């Protein structure tokens, strides 16, 4: 019956997001520092790819997504796969592609090509979990718990993880993911307070490159 899921005003939203050892970052001078108070709040206000539904379908073949995957490392000439996942689990596929692209490097970062353990190799192309060397061999690694043992299984399992534990909990867009504007400060994706803006960019790119219509845009999160 209660279909409302905005819950907190805008101040109180950002008051939790400023709580105590709540980790949120920013890159600067080349690297990851934590952010301050007034950082968090300028990055969850709202201003539009951030705020698109991607929970929906894109009309892209498997060339059209393998010309986004030209040259980037581990994930070029994977879009077959991209593809499958974005089926299976209706996923917007330049979304997923384009988080993979952040994360791994555009495919071509030393953490891309996996972590050994034993005569397996684990992959993890979309931040999920821990994601080392410690992690990989004490078991407690979510990459290694599913067995992503392969790029291909990295790819169709970050799908599956995002629409079942993302998507399937009302966070539909990458402004929900990042901020969980009906709970906040919980069950977040990412500790970056750009991490939505950069996957958004590529995606705005890839939606002009081969003039794809948007989806549903929410701009109202708050009281
Ligand atoms: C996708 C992922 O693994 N993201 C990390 C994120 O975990 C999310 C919530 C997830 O498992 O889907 C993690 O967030 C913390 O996760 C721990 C459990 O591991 C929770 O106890 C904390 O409450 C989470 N914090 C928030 C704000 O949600 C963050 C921590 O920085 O890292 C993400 O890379
Ligand atoms: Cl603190
Ligand atoms: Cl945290
Ligand atoms: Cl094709
Ligand atoms: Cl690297
Ligand atoms: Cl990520
Ligand atoms: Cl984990
Ligand atoms: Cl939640
Ligand atoms: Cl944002
Ligand atoms: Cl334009
Ligand atoms: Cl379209
Ligand atoms: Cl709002």
């Amino acid at each position: 019956a209660a279909a409302n899921d905005v819950n907190y005003s805008f101040d109180e939203a950002v008051s939790m997001q400023q709580g105590k050892g709540i980790v949120q970052t920013k890159e600067e001078d080349g690297k990851f520092v934590e952010a301050n108070n007034n950082e968090i709040a300028k990055a969850m206000t709202i201003s539009d790819m951030k705020y698109m539904d991607i929970t929906e379908k894109v009309p892209m073949s498997e060339s059209e997504v393998n010309q986004l995957l030209k040259g980037k490392g581990i994930l070029e000439n994977r879009g077959k796969v991209f593809l499958e996942a974005q089926e299976k689990y209706e996923v917007n596929v330049i979304y997923l592609v384009s988080h993979a692209l952040v994360e791994t490097g555009n495919g071509k970062s030393e953490l891309a090509k996996g972590i050994k353990d034993g005569k397996k190799r684990y992959y993890n192309f979309f931040g999920i979990g821990a994601f080392d060397s410690s992690a990989v061999r004490s078991g407690k690694s979510y990459a290694e718990k599913e067995q992503w043992t392969s790029p291909d299984k990295a790819i169709i399992g970050g799908a599956k993880f995002i629409r079942n534990e993302y998507f399937e909990n009302n966070q539909l867009n990458l402004y929900q993911m990042r901020w969980n504007p009906e709970n906040p400060a919980q069950h977040q994706y990412a500790s970056d307070i750009r991490w939505a803006d950069k996957i958004a960019k590529l995606m705005d790119k890839s939606y002009k490159q081969f003039g794809i219509k948007k989806d549903d845009i929410r701009q109202t999160y708050y009281k």
